[PDB]
């Protein structure tokens, strides 16, 4: 099924690549095995990457997520769960980064990125780097130090992308 046809990425380390792109648009071109969603524990995909991914699935992601959460209860911070990737990928790895702004432990960003290690290749965003308030430079550094498998990072904003590549 999935083909993982990534292109245009800058190689930062042996297993970490980065691109200035829309993760929804990357997922449609790449057709990856796994696309990562930066979620909350209730899998309510209200905005950011999660809202954008859900919209691209025509709200199917939210319906499947609501069914999973009503059954199995919320996730743990730093935890994750594999659901369907719908039309974007084979699977979607919903990962919950810590809500740094609301006082959750930023050390859980290591546990959040350790969920990546169960998958050979992933298309992902920077965890907790949206409204959760984690410094994206710090989120990238935890990603590099923690992820051992192949991760292709999409950063939407160009200015932040240039900051990240230069750091
Ligand atoms: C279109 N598009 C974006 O919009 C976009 N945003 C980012 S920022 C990093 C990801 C992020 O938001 N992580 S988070 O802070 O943990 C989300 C917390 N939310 C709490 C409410 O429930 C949903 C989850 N990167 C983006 N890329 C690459 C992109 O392509």
């Amino acid at each position: 099924g999935p083909v993982n046809s990534f292109s245009g990425y800058l190689k930062l380390t042996d297993n970490v690549y980065i691109k200035n792109a829309d993760i929804v648009e990357e997922a449609k071109k790449v057709k990856p095995t796994v696309v990562v969603n930066a979620a909350n524990v209730y899998l309510k995909h209200g905005g950011g990457v999660a809202g954008a991914l859900n919209k691209a699935t025509n709200n199917a992601m939210q319906v499947e997520s609501d069914d999973y959460i009503a059954t199995n209860g919320p996730l743990k911070v730093g935890g994750s769960c594999v659901l369907s990737g719908h039309n974007l990928a084979k699977h979607c790895l919903h990962v919950v980064g810590p809500n740094v702004n609301k006082g959750e432990d930023i050390q859980l960003l290591k546990s959040a990125y350790e969920n990546f290690n169960q998958h050979e290749v992933l298309l992902a965003p920077l965890l907790s780097a949206g409204i959760f308030g984690a410094d994206p430079i710090h989120s990238l550094r935890v990603c590099v130090d923690t992820v051992r498998t192949n991760v292709y990072l999409a950063v939407f904003d160009k200015n932040l992308y240039d900051k990240l590549v230069s750091s």
